[PDB]
């Protein structure tokens, strides 16, 4: 559970994200996706509950990745919102929103939604 | 543009968002919500496209607030995903996901989704 | 109330929604979209709570439109999930999911999410 | 692929839904959930693409369930939007929205979002 968010995680797509969880709620690290107009690592920043409940619940967290790095700019940003659950097999279950910058004309179709499950395997 | 996003913003619920856009695509600031099991200010961190398009396209950005501060802890976190659209009346149109920590069993009802529009007041 | 939902509604994009609420909680009608790879009217079917609450709570409902008719086929379907709120100015506030058929590989980008507000004009 | 949507499907939660796909795009059947303020079968109605593309893509579909039957009324409705994919192991991958009727005061928290995968196993 605590600390354990820190590590390298992988999702079903093969994306990899390396995060560091700070004692007070911050999440910092890099994200490398396996799909989209992405190329290399991208910086990610987020927050998590540094004092989750002492009952059998997960730890709420979220993070953002703007898809711009020294190699590509896909003019989009993704936010993942979910919870971490530890145990012999820890995982982070998330739902995400990917918004692309559009002209007002196409704002209605600017956001994709999906889900990703991350494990340390 | 960092400058354009930087400022004080408010949404239809009456919540306050104070943000500074850094040159590196970083967003930091505080959020004051008008609703929920939230009391006072909460730290927020996000990222935005610091090199958007010359198209009248919006600038994509997103940020997260974990609802825990020194006074309260709602054991939940919200992420806002949207676009900043400048002009005389600058707006940040978003869609958000609010996830609460739950037991495996009620995880199916852990996430709420909605949308918020922010209007700029100050830098 | 079936009666209250029954009518012609329009949303901010300029799309038309003609619906009849049946006594059994059924919704049937047609949708005319102002946007997308959609041309003409499409059949819609949904359900609503025919026994809502005496609370000023909204009436929950939802409906689906597969974007295929005798003139076009966009190979996608949208479901709107929301609440009907009556009064002098009746509204149906919704959030929708638009899924396109894709190959396993691009399934990660198969669904769009948004929100639409409908205003009633006629019964 | 075609016809094959018709059948009894189960999701990870144990919910069961029996659907009939009509030649022209309609989906009709019953839903029995394993979670929430649900009890028995609930009627469901939806639509699907009766002429999906002839390429390796899934068939888009969606359906709604108002959670009211002769036993319970949870004053909510769920819509599932996703696509069907056939093969030796067919499945329906969906994302859903569950909206509860609220007073304006609580409209901001009226909708839950999740995902369900259905198989005939
Ligand atoms: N690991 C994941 N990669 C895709 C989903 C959500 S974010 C997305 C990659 C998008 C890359 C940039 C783009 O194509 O816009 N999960
Ligand atoms: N300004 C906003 N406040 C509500 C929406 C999205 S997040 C939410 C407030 C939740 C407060 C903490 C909680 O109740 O968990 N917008
Ligand atoms: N009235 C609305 N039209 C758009 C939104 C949600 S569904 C969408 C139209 C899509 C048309 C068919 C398509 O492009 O796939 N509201
Ligand atoms: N099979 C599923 N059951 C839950 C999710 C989406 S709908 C939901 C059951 C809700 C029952 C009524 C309620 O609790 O409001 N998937």
């Amino acid at each position: 559970a605590e600390a354990g968010i820190t590590g390298t995680w992988y999702n079903q797509l093969g994306s990899t994200f390396i995060v560091t969880a700070g004692a007070d709620g911050a999440l910092t690290g890099t994200y490398e996706s396996a799909v989209g107009n992405a190329e290399s690592r991208y910086v990610l920043t987020g927050r998590y509950d540094s004092a989750p409940a002492t009952d059998g619940s997960g730890t709420a967290l979220g993070w953002t990745v703007a898809w711009k790095n020294n190699y590509r700019n896909a003019h989009s940003a993704t936010t993942w919102s979910g919870q971490y659950v530890g145990g012999a097999e820890a995982r982070i279950n998330t739902q995400w929103l990917l918004t692309s910058g559009t002209t007002e004309a196409n704002a209605w179709k600017s956001t994709l939604v999906g889900h990703d499950t991350f494990t340390k395997v």
